[PDB]
């Protein structure tokens, strides 16, 4: 099972506002390792956020459960709104073995990659001319 | 007394390692707050490095004792290096009451200045084309 999301990014919320969407849609308000680790990585999330990494390539999460894609609008997408699709999941996200693959332009990789590293073993990035 | 360093950045180093080095000028391999506080804000500022704020207005470090200016050196002039100054500064470059201004794009402003924040006190963001 594979489901997707839509959220309005910039103008519309800054893209830390952005960000912050994407993990409550993931963690449901459970104060969890999860959660904390989501937040640790904000920096270099919201970085790829303000530079539209997610318009055409999802942020991907992965749990014992269903999959989901997140993309984001940004420009007059997400001022219209028409696109957008934040509705609550069915299903706790980040169940089990987790995982997030962030899209990320291949050039910027390197510096991303390092960044999450620091963080996390569970969030990544990955070329986003590729999927998971 | 205001002292300037420029630092090789991409593609000799990527941003991150770009933000290390500067780390570690700033430190001299010392902890504390500093070190702690600028390791705590490494993506926001490798973030920054990476859209080449640095380049024309400065990462400017405040302290009790002489102001750092720092930039940074991109594309041929990293290569080559030929501008370049990483020296050992012979002071202690945020001793005391120290501050961190990074350069920022206005259009990335709202975002740094939020992320910036959760981290410290110390450590904000300006427009760089102020
Ligand atoms: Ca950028």
């Amino acid at each position: 099972t594979v489901v997707s999301r839509t959220f309005r990014s910039s103008p519309h919320r800054d893209a830390l506002q952005t960000w912050d969407a994407i993990v409550e849609l993931l963690t449901q308000g459970k104060d969890g390792t999860a959660r904390s680790e989501l937040r640790a990585v904000t920096g270099v999330a919201a970085s790829l956020i303000a530079d539209q990494a997610p318009k055409s390539a999802p942020i991907v999460a992965t749990c014992d459960g269903p999959r989901t894609r997140i993309y984001c609008l940004f420009d007059e997408d997400a001022i219209d709104g028409d696109d957008a699709n934040e509705e609550v999941l069915g299903f706790e996200p980040l169940k089990g073995d987790w995982g997030m693959s962030l899209p990320c332009p291949k050039e910027q990789l390197g510096w991303v990659q390092s960044a999450l590293k620091k963080h996390s073993s569970r969030i990544i990035a990955r070329d986003l001319s590729q999927g998971i």
